[PDB]
């Protein structure tokens, strides 16, 4: 429960605000297009400021009419059909009130990923709920689509959206001067006791750990054991044991880690060489706006070493507004139009901005290397950049048999990109280097899901994962086989999995024989994809099984589970189950979806499933 800072209305009045932007984020994306939005007001004569709608009760909205030509807009992300946690609260409230918002002009951006039944569920919901609630919508709601290119949704829709405004309220675009957010105050004799070296929290927070252990204030696990799951060289997956003793943290299968990790030294250098700046610099960027509760663009004073390390993303493609601003920067005319025309909404600065810069997967450095007239100062640099995320994990142990211990069954990320160099995961390259052995610890907490094991021993269980959608898996199946030794009644525990060949990256196979052996696993039907001409995927095991399936399903209250792709195999399994269930019901596939869909609603089909 959050001390929810005094109303936002009060603040615009005290401050000359006309527009506040909320922002519903959970990876930062909603985060920056209400920044971008926020500081876009200034261009147009008025005054904005982004927020976050946790730190605040969006009741006060019906006073935001009080404020002349006020506006609100709201960029709000969806996930798995929900809100963000950040904007739980907004969400329960839009529910329970019937406050008139009488006089409030609104506008929604709503981010989400076709590859979801519930596309957009939030943007959707809060676009009509704040017009039942009487608000008048100012511009049509935005579908950002973050499966085609979400950056270029936004700047289509943020296209649009300001002339809407700017003709509504009748204000003219006052043109556009480089404006920063914060300003750089170098530090030449400060007591090194407080100077951020990685943290996320309070200042050496990561040297004197104290619970409760979260987002804010992670732990740091060692790491008891790292080790090669795959049999093959093709590629590199990996198995790790994060001990969590004293912690205090508790977790279930389903569960999810999340780990802070730290970029690659030798690329933060060479970005620090090329630029001609000396990383070790001690500094502060410090909002320029005194009242911003967001005194620092992250945490400071600290090196820019340490700010390119642990608090700054340098890896993914920048953002059309990042290389915009960066353009001034840029000596040789050709490269400063090219940056330049990298926000535009159509035409080849786009076509370029899509090939050269996303598509090619050129980061940072990348960049600064191909276009060798952009040298921007390191410290507005630092502030352009996107904040260095969490990666999460599916817990591959259960916690009544490691209650102490989180294990992360994952995939190395190392790729040819087409910007002609060899990309690296961040997160998976940082954990590929801890070794078990001071000790190799891994920043870290739990985020709680809602992806279990029924409840009932005796609920049959039907697994689906290949790849690495194992990683859960291995939990359910540990924690079943446990059910089984505490003497208690276990219903039949199936699961369908899949690799490419069973001497190339049958993961876990030595575990999984041994359950399977056991009983603890009633079937291992595995699909090895490539060991013949065609392919052999999981859904074709659950076909072959059709019967016995739907029996388990229609009679045995069978609980589905399906983890990994959710770009082609989860869309593929869950047409199959369409099939099965069209055949034995019998029904038309139109009905096999609902009956599909309806077993979603009633918790007997799961997904754990990511890109
Ligand atoms: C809820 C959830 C559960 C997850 N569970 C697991 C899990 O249990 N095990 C696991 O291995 N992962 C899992 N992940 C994925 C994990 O969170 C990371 O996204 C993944 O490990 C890569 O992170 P990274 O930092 O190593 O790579 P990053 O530096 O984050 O790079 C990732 C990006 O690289 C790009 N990329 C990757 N390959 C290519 C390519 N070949 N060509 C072009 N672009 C490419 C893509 O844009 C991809 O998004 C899960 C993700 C979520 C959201
Ligand atoms: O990511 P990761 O490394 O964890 O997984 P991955 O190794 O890329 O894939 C795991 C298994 O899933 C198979 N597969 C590919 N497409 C599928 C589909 N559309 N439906 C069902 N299975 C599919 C893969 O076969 P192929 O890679 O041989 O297609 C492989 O056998
Ligand atoms: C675990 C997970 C679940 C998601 N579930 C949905 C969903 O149900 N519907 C949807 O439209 N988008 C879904 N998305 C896509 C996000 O809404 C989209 O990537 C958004 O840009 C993320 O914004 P953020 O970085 O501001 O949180 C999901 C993404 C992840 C990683």
């Amino acid at each position: 429960p959050p001390v929810k800072e005094s109303s936002f209305v009060e603040k615009m009045k005290k401050t000359g605000r006309n527009i506040i932007v909320f922002y519903g984020s959970q990876t930062g994306t909603a985060e920056e297009f209400a920044n971008r939005l926020s500081k876009d007001a200034h261009r147009y004569g008025m005054r904005g400021m982004s927020a976050d709608p946790e730190e605040y009760d969006l009741a006060d909205l019906s006073s935001l009419p009080e404020i002349d030509k006020s506006l609100v807009v709201f960029c709000m992300a969806t996930y798995n059909g929900d809100p963000t946690d950040n904007a739980q609260d907004f969400y329960d409230w839009l529910q329970e009130t019937d406050v008139d918002l009488t006089g409030v002009k609104f506008a929604v951006f709503g981010l989400g990923n076709k590859t979801y039944e519930h596309f957009n569920a939030m943007g959707k919901y809060v676009d009509q709920r704040l017009e039942q609630l009487g608000a008048q919508r100012i511009f049509e709601l935005g579908l950002g689509d973050d499966d085609g290119n979400l950056e270029e949704d936004f700047i289509t829709w943020r296209e649009q959206f300001w002339p809407a405004v700017c003709e509504f309220f009748g204000v003219e675009a006052t043109e556009e001067s480089s404006i920063r957010q914060y300003e750089l105050v170098v530090h030449e004799d400060m007591d090194v006791a407080k100077v951020y070296t990685g943290e996320m929290g309070r200042l050496k927070s990561y040297e004197n750990q104290k619970p409760p252990f979260d987002a804010k204030n992670p732990f740091l696990a060692a790491v008891t054991a790292n080790r090669k799951l795959n049999q093959g060289t093709e590629r590199h997956l990996m198995h790790l044991e994060l001990d969590i003793s004293d912690s205090k943290i508790r977790y279930e299968s389903g569960d999810h880690v999340a780990v802070y990790p730290a970029n690659d030294s030798a690329l933060v250098n060479q970005i620090g060489e090329i630029l001609g700046a000396d990383l070790d610099v001690i500094m502060s960027l410090n909002n320029l706006d005194e009242e911003s509760n967001k005194k620092h663009p992250f945490p400071c004073p600290t090196t820019y070493r340490t700010a390119l390390t642990y608090y700054l993303d340098i890896t993914n493609p920048p953002r059309t507004n990042v290389l915009y601003e960066l353009a001034q920067y840029a000596s040789e005319p050709s490269e400063q139009e090219h940056l330049h025309k990298m926000a535009s909404s159509s035409g080849e600065g786009k076509e370029l901005y899509l090939s050269w810069v996303v598509e090619a997967r050129r980061h940072i450095l990348a960049i600064l290397q191909d276009y060798p007239s952009l040298r921007p100062p390191i410290d507005h640099l630092c502030e352009l950049l996107p904040r260095l995320q969490a990666r999460y994990y599916s817990i591959a142990s259960s916690s009544k048999v490691h209650p102490n211990s989180v294990h992360i069954c994952a995939v190395a990320v190392e790729y040819e990109a087409k910007s002609g160099r060899v990309n690296k995961g961040v997160a998976t390259s940082w954990l590929r280097a801890k070794e078990p052995a001071g000790r190799a610890l891994v920043p870290m907490f739990v985020r709680k899901s809602q992806f279990r094991l029924p409840f009932k021993s005796t609920t049959p269980v039907i697994m689906v994962g290949p790849g690495t959608g194992i990683a859960p898996f291995m939990g359910f199946i540990q924690e079943r086989a446990w059910l089984r030794e505490q003497g208690k009644e276990v219903g039949e525990t199936l699961l369908y999995y899949g690799c490419r060949r069973s001497d190339e990256d049958y993961l876990y196979r030595e575990e999984l024989a041994r359950f399977h052996k056991d009983g603890a696993l009633t079937q291992l039907n595995v699909a090895f994809s490539r060991e013949q001409a065609h392919k052999v995927y999981v859904q074709h095991l659950l076909k072959r099984d059709r019967e016995h399936l739907w029996k388990l399903i229609h009679e045995g209250g069978a609980h589905i589970y399906v983890c990994g792709d959710a770009r082609n195999m989860a869309k593929d399994v869950q047409n199959t189950f369409y099939d099965i269930v069209a055949e034995f019901g019998p029904m038309e596939h139109t009905q096999a979806v609902d009956y599909v869909k309806k077993l979603m609603t009633k918790g007997r089909y799961s997904l754990d499933v990511w890109s």
